[PDB]
């Protein structure tokens, strides 16, 4: 017998599981459409050179990579943002801005544990908008998706911060700019306190510079940030604008400030955010931020402002299961056409044709079955209606219909 | 600068191209739903052992395979049917039959060219149905999809045959059953006549080759009946098939062709493939019955299956030729325009309302003068522009313009 289990760390989606995934994706698509984002896609296979950022990111550390027969370094994408940037850079001058693009790529990782190696990740990005209205819209989109799935602001929130605060603190200490990305990557690991301080020292930062970083991540309000860097610091004005705009849109209860949020990606320059459950039970539900320099690093002759997020398919489902918002969605079909016997099969097919022409989902019983077994089958597939095509009714230009006693119905009136 | 081109043989789908792909997939999904099939999926990465069939298939010859860091032989799936079989075999007794399952996997191949290495392929399969009604439904589904895209029976058809005819001819000649799959794979190659005869010899004497050649050239079912009898399984089944398609109303879409075998080892019965009537393109779709596959995978009981694959590349070329793929421009219901930044908070409340009512809506995100905001609305294909200006706002109103303006109460926007 062949191996029935899927490849290590990968999921199968038989129909039952697929209906769940589809319920989730319906919301991602519908939210994107509500917010005016355009779908795109790109190959799961990208050049490895695309992901070499040299900041010690977990995402680059766990690349699912391999060498082609031709000898080229490729990888199954660990994330989508670089692919997006490649596409944007390809279009160059011909891309109309602003652009709002989304996708739901499967993304990949390798880990030596004998644990998940793939997930699907909703990506939403806004390109060509300098102002915080982008981040506002993005955070609202994430909340909208969660609310659409049945969650409330009692269940979840979005923690919001700006990396510009830390930038200034690190830059005031005399640390070269190139160290800033590594610092964010290290400080993201705070969620072992001694080991984080140790890694920062290896980066070449003295104890007092580490102290200033620690203190600023522990400041619990925007006013406290204001005391440290000033009320007219870019981060303060922008964070204030952000919260004012989310409040105006009606999602104020969903969002809050948290100075410890930095995210683990090298490329965020400004506002960063992540979704979380209010019970403190799960990892991040989604994550994102502004990354205004990425396209410049890729060689764009002009700077292109970008912001966006990723929203995974695994943590959200666990949360929905906990909150009892993922009831089993059973299969449905409008009609099941039942030939009384094989001599009625041709007539039954004409009926089936009609039903499908009118936009109805319909089965016909394919093998030889007795009527009552055909009826049981109809119930198993969740048919709303059984349509028995029997010789007596057929001579009267009729069929028998039963909603799941029967009724005789003219053919013309079935649809 | 980084490489902007995608990896060799792979396609990018920026929004314009993605809208085309989505138009196609909408039809695949909608056809599956119309026909009562259930969606499934499985990993693009499968074990290589899953595809080692040893019949010289093109599909096994061109596997995109590699070795993990852990040392396991894996591959990006060249097709979906083995993955389907794996899932079916996993469920075993607990799967309710009949089952009708579909998916739209990306599938992969490696070729030493300078040419496509990936395509998307609609798969539709019926599991647990012994009778030709399965193949009927499958062929009708394919036609339905093509008709849904704007094609007619003047544009395309489905050639249909049964491998059982050839089975009998080969088996009458004394050829061991294990040679039958290789014979089909070879005979599928009929488009170089001398080289096909040569490959069969490496496998069968000249007179056995002669009988194979003649039977592929027979132009009707009655002619098949003369050779193997009207009681031969292939004859009865093909007759039933055409009778059922006729009854469903797709008789003009289908026809008999004794040269159709397909290139896959596993087909046991009816096989079919879609084609354009102008003879310009490769096969549009292909499939057949494969009643032994699950048995080869170790199923303790035989499980009848039939299905097809329907690629995303040839169909699009055909639709482009027939001028059935007009550019689909982006659309959005509303574009909310703040008169200036002091109106942004009010504009956001309006945006919220519009979206609450099920409308697709943008708000102008950066600082723009009104006329530039309006131009932007037109570019994104907005049906309606909603200007939120201080004067109207004090009256509990906004300005609306369908793409002169009108003042409208907030309550009446939706
Ligand atoms: N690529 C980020 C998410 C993101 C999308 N756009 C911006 N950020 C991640 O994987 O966490
Ligand atoms: N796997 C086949 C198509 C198919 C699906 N089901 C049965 N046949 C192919 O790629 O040609
Ligand atoms: N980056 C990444 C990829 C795949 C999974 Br599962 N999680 C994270
Ligand atoms: N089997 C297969 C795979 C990929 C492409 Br492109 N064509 C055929």
């Amino acid at each position: 017998m062949v191996e029935t289990e899927p490849v290590q760390g990968c999921r199968d989606f038989p129909p039952e599981a697929m209906r769940c995934r589809r319920h989730l994706f319906d919301v991602f698509h519908a939210t994107a459409k509500t917010f005016g984002f355009e779908e795109y896609d790109a190959p799961v296979l990208e050049s490895e050179e695309l992901y070499i950022r040299k900041a010690g990111e977990e995402i680059t550390e766990q690349m699912f990579n391999f060498i082609t027969k031709g000898g080229h370094r490729v990888a199954l994408r660990p994330e989508m943002t670089p692919s997006l940037a490649r596409l944007l850079l390809g279009k160059g001058r011909s891309l109309l801005l602003p652009a709002k693009w989304y996708s739901i790529p499967q993304c990949w990782r390798y880990e030596a544990i004998t644990r998940r190696r793939e997930h699907y990740q909703w990506n939403m990005d806004i390109v060509g908008v300098k102002s915080v209205s982008a981040e506002v819209e993005l955070v609202c989109a994430a909340c909208w998706a969660m609310r659409s799935l049945g969650l409330s602001s009692k269940d979840v929130g979005i923690k919001v911060n700006s990396r510009k605060v830390l930038q200034t603190v690190v830059e005031q200490a005399g640390v070269t700019s190139d160290k800033f990305a590594p610092v964010c990557v290290i400080v993201d690991k705070m969620e072992p306190r001694e080991e984080v301080e140790a890694q920062l020292a290896v980066l070449g930062l003295e104890p007092t510079v580490v102290d200033a970083i620690t203190t600023t991540l522990s400041l619990k309000s925007i006013d406290e940030i204001a005391q440290r860097v000033g009320e007219e610091h870019e981060a303060v004005k922008e964070l204030r604008q952000f919260f004012e705009q989310v409040e105006a849109y009606g999602y104020g209860d969903w969002v809050l400030f948290d100075a410890s949020v930095v995210r683990g990606l090298a490329y965020y320059t400004g506002i960063v955010f992540e979704g979380f459950d209010r019970e403190g039970k799960f990892r991040a539900l989604c994550g994102g931020g502004r990354y205004d320099n990425l396209l410049t690093t890729y060689g764009s002759p002009t700077p292109i402002p970008c912001a966006g997020f990723g929203f995974g398919d695994c943590v959200i489902v666990e949360l929905l299961q906990e909150k009892r918002l993922l009831p089993d969605i059973p299969h449905v079909v409008d009609d099941v056409v039942i030939p009384f016997d094989e001599s009625m099969r041709p007539h039954a097919l004409a009926v089936l044709r009609r039903l499908r022409d009118a936009g109805r989902s319909a089965d016909i019983i394919l093998d030889k079955k007795k009527v009552v077994q055909a009826f049981n089958y109809a119930d198993r597939v969740g048919a709303v209606r059984a349509v028995l095509v029997a010789p007596e009714e057929w001579e009267r230009g009729e069929v028998q219909v039963k909603m799941l006693r029967g009724f005789a119905v003219p053919l013309d009136r079935l649809v």
